């Protein structure tokens, strides 16, 4: 109760099905630290450690499996 | 090229789109390590660290604002 046990394991649970879903419909090379980087930051709403430009370059050059 | 730049500026751009979702629709007390470490978790395909009846009773409990 002091201790956040309810909020951790219900975010954890949260967690594990969005890594459900990556690993249902993800790319090869997709790199776990990125994707945790990524959601940790605009979760926070901090700016973008890649710029949008680079971001969209990214997705295209991926998109072509 | 040998650094795998396109894969990592996709990856966290994936995890920023994720960010987003969640600071949309979180909880109050969510937990980012945890929900990191629920998406690591299941992406590689690990157990839980979490029972599904533990997580089922931190849903439940989280649902009721």
């Amino acid at each position: 109760d002091l201790f956040s046990t309810m909020e951790q394991h219900a975010s954890y649970g949260v967690g594990r099905q969005m890594g459900e879903q990556l690993a249902a419909n993800s790319f090869e090379g997709i790199d776990i630290p990125a994707v945790q980087a990524g959601l940790a930051d605009a979760f926070a709403g901090k700016e973008s450690a890649v710029s949008m430009e680079e971001l969209q370059v990214a997705f295209t050059e991926i998109s072509r499996r």
